[PDB]
């Protein structure tokens, strides 16, 4: 991986994003809130694989003529994928007090710690602020300093907006089939996960590298934006029939009445006597009941569907990247291709 | 009041706000999260004298030149004006959430609605995103569009910083009154409600005009955070001896272990005796056990203190004026002067 690579520098330059967000050293009175901040920082925006954050450097390697990526410009990179990685940690952190969430990673979501709780809502807020702190404190000088604030404000409103629609779509406690149509999939991926997993860490370094064109960037985003969501569609789908071994931790989708891929399949794929079976089954505690819904979907050859969707949409990109990466090296997108694949 | 002049005109435009920020009209699919953000708005915008939006448009009459009052420019502080509120409605609704309050201006929180709950948390960040859209629709063609989008960045971080504080200093749940020291005290409210209440307002005005220079701020920041001081030290002071008709709701400071100006005054006047009474009494429910510290405060005769306090307040900010108000026109400083004495 071009990515595990830049790794090592990127987990290095954590200690000094880290260092420089509390030292406010000519502010001794806010001292406690600092510290809190500090392990606030170092609790949820460590702990992950940084594909999004590391995607802003390895874009802006790809991007940017080698004679331009002077030791500061890097820093720069390296300050702005941890930006990303903080808005991602500031949406987790106030995802999982809003789902009631356990864990994230196997380890104890920062709302559950003893003593945190609902402060943690808080917390949230001041991860996402630490963006425009470092943005200002790395790129204040920068041409593309205001695009990039955009951005970013841009990005949270989208997500945010996202969010809106995934809850008022599929509120855990209301089994409601009806919410779950295509359209409202789609949207939902588009705005919540997408704008901000695949868009914004490309439309960053492409700003770094003073690629600022609108037609660019929307040339871009709708490459991006489809691979977002192929990448939740593939999520979905290994939420259930990943191998949970390869795959990670076993997917409690069905229980929770969430608006997947499979259960919008599912619903269009269905005699009027599956889609009370699903109505019935759908979004419960018990095992078996959730065995069911399984076995419904492995019934209806929804493997099958997505393995054809997996290679339809896997060409699709690729001409995607054909027409719309010029003048971008079409290894921009290729890479994420690869590793979404 | 040169407030309830302007109030109307500014009452009205948050109609405006509300079409401008709901049509994504292009994007039929976000229809219903648009419909919540409505509600989410009116809800939460809605209710309040709007002091701190009002003081950016009387401000922003006093500093420009009458001839650059375009119908335009008055369409912009109006917006600007509903900024700060909007800015105060995220803090509120998250607030209430964090310390389970009930009611918010004797209305039901918002996080307490049936079917509200904690996905408030979202629609809080919504509110505080709507800010950066609203300047972006209004401003981003003006000199002053940078300085306002940092200047609302900033105010938020502080904000999050005082609330980490507060939380920190006063856990619901955790009687320790060696962290209500008078340092700590003055470092909470600051952070928490004078930057955003005092300084940001005023300061959102100079930008609109063209006031730009960091003295000039810094100057301006210095006069309005005191004033913010004590505009809090006087809420702490009604909270408990306000006479409870002129004033609003009877006041649950004590009850709520809150790091109030009255304990942190009780606690550096007090026989050893005394902090006992303090340490027993303090942060119950039991009325007679709130009455129990009234009357060791009434004892200590801290209204007398307060009283004390608020005319030594009085002429330092008017020497504070007299000094540092230049080159802006004294009123604009003595307008707020006059409404919080
Ligand atoms: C921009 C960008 C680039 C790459 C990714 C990928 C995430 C991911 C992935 N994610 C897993 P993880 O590696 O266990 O985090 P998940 O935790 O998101 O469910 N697992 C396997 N491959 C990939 S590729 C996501 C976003
Ligand atoms: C910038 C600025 C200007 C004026 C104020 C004032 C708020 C306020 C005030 N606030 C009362 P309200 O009028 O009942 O809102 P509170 O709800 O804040 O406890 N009550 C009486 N006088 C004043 S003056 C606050 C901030």
């Amino acid at each position: 991986d071009v990515y595990a690579q830049e790794k090592q520098d990127f987990v290095q330059h954590f200690s000094q994003i880290v260092r420089v967000l509390t030292e406010e050293m000519g502010h001794p009175e806010i001292g406690d809130a600092i510290a809190r901040l500090k392990e606030v920082l170092e609790y949820n925006a460590i702990g992950g694989k940084y594909n999004r954050g590391l995607t802003v450097v390895v874009a802006f390697r790809e991007l940017v003529e080698p004679r331009k990526q002077d030791a500061d410009s890097l820093q720069r990179a390296w300050t702005v994928g941890w930006c990303v990685e903080l808005l991602q940690a500031f949406f987790l952190v106030a995802d999982d007090i809003m789902d009631s969430s356990l864990t994230r990673r196997g380890q104890i979501c920062w709302y559950q710690k003893p003593g945190v709780g609902l402060d943690a809502i808080n917390d949230a807020n001041l991860l996402e602020a630490c963006i425009y702190r470092l943005l200002k404190l790395y790129c204040r000088e920068q041409p593309y300093y205001l695009n990039l604030i955009e951005l970013f404000l841009q990005s949270s409103y989208q997500t945010e907006i996202g969010q809106t629609l995934d809850l008022l779509t599929a509120p855990q406690g209301n089994v409601d089939l009806v919410r779950f149509t295509e359209k409202r999939y789609k949207s939902i991926v588009k705005y919540k996960t997408a704008f901000y997993s695949f868009y914004l860490p490309i439309a960053a370094a492409m700003y770094m590298a003073g690629i600022d064109g609108e037609k660019e960037h929307a040339n871009a985003k709708k490459i991006l934006l489809e691979m977002g969501e192929f990448f939740q569609i593939q999520d979905d789908y290994l939420d259930l029939f990943g191998d949970p071994s390869v795959t990670g931790k076993i997917g409690t989708d069905i229980q929770d009445n969430k608006c997947s891929w499979l259960v919008v399949q599912c619903l269009q794929r269905a005699t009027p006597e599956q889609y009370q079976i699903l109505k019935e089954n759908y979004g419960q505690k018990e095992a078996e009941k959730v065995a069911r819904v399984k076995a419904l979907y492995e019934e209806l050859d929804l493997p099958a569907v997505f393995l054809q969707y997996e290679e339809d949409s896997y060409s699709h990109i690729m001409a995607l990247i054909e027409q719309y990466a010029a003048p971008l090296p079409p290894a921009v997108f290729l890479g994420l291709a690869r590793k979404i694949y």
